[PDB]
Parts: structure tokens; sequence; C-alpha cells
């Protein structure tokens, strides 16, 4: 499906994460070190540039995200 550099178009952007489990945009894991990209989570639907359907892996993730509260490279909101 869509590749690592995805993520970056969206960059101070926010996109909606459409929890999946089969057939996904991008299979993610969820780290607190070393990620590809830094996601701050939010609790508002509103703004959402586009959805990109994920699923939640913990072995050979399209990327690797870390949650953070501050300075993220983009802004998600997990449905």
């Amino acid at each position: 499906g869509y590749g690592k550099g995805y993520l970056a178009m969206f960059k101070n952007k926010k996109v909606r994460f459409k929890v999946v489990n089969s057939f996904p945009d991008l299979k993610v894991q969820f780290v607190t070190s070393f990620p590809d990209y830094k996601v701050k989570i939010s609790n508002s639907s509103s703004f959402c540039e586009e959805t990109i359907k994920i699923q939640v892996v913990t072995s050979f993730p399209d990327v690797k995200l870390q949650k953070v509260t501050s300075f993220g490279d983009f802004e998600a909101y997990i449905d």
C-alpha cells in the first residue's frame, strides 16, 4: 500500500487514522523511541485532511510512530 514517505506530506496538518484489521493503507507500530514520525493524537475529528486506514502491528510495520503531546510531525484523530 502506501509507503514510509507518505505521511511526510502532512507536515503540520491533521489526518484521520481508521483502525482496520485487513487491507490497510499503512501497517503502523507505536513505539516509545526512535520512530519514523512523531504524531500528536487529537481528541477532535475536525480539520482532518484525509482518511488513512492503519493496521496496528507489533512486527514489520510500514512506519513506526511515537505518540507525543507536543512538537509532533503531524496530528491524527484515531477512530
